[PDB]
């Protein structure tokens, strides 16, 4: 009924990494370590790094799924709102109902779970380019946290799972996400509230 969100590095020492983009009002995507929360604009590139201590087997994949953060909403499938699922902004691969898309990866697969009805996007786990120490996936969130009839101001978490070729768990990490008009200002505000 509810996907696990327990951090698990697993045998390969799997964990996420985020850039340090700052909080200028112009920033389009910014991550707060103190809040473990990514703030981003609608449909803008969200670079998420994948780090491992050892190389996982050929066929390993990386899946992203969103769930509501509040327990009383956790059984509800996170999906795009009645407006955005109908705006015909398809990239040719992602179903119009899916909140999370992967940018620039023709091998991305989108799943509508036949039992839970939850949405997810999965890609092959690739090694870093020569000269790099990690691999980066570029995600896009396709609705604002405030969209009526959809997330409707409810906070969500994105769960990233490292899986084997059968879909079995190898590792897991997660972070809260707020899709908003001014990520820099909102990150500053929430960090101040926390302080
Ligand atoms: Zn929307």
């Amino acid at each position: 009924s509810v996907p696990s969100q327990k951090t698990y590095q697993g045998s390969y020492g799997f964990r996420l990494g985020f850039l340090h983009s700052g909080t200028a009002k112009s920033v389009t995507c910014t991550y707060s370590p103190a809040l473990n929360k990514l703030f981003c604009q609608l449909a803008k590139t969200c670079p998420v790094q994948l780090w491992v201590d050892s190389t996982p087997p050929p066929g390993t994949r990386v899946r992203a799924m969103a769930i509501y953060k509040q327990s009383q909403h956790m059984t509800e499938v996170v999906r795009r709102c009645p407006h955005h699922e109908r705006c015909s902004d398809s990239d040719g691969l992602a179903p119009p109902q899916h909140l999370i898309r992967v940018e620039g990866n023709l091998r991305a697969e989108y799943l509508d779970d036949r039992n839970t009805f939850r949405h997810s996007v999965v890609v092959p786990c690739e090694p870093p380019e020569v000269g790099s120490d990690c691999t980066t996936i570029h995600y896009n969130y396709m609705c604002y946290s405030s969209c009526m009839g959809g997330m409707n101001r409810r906070p969500i978490l994105t769960i990233i799972t490292l899986e084997d070729s059968s879909g079995n768990l190898l590792g897991r990490d997660s972070f809260e996400v707020r899709v908003c008009a001014c990520p820099g200002r909102d990150r500053r505000t929430e960090e101040e509230n926390l302080r």
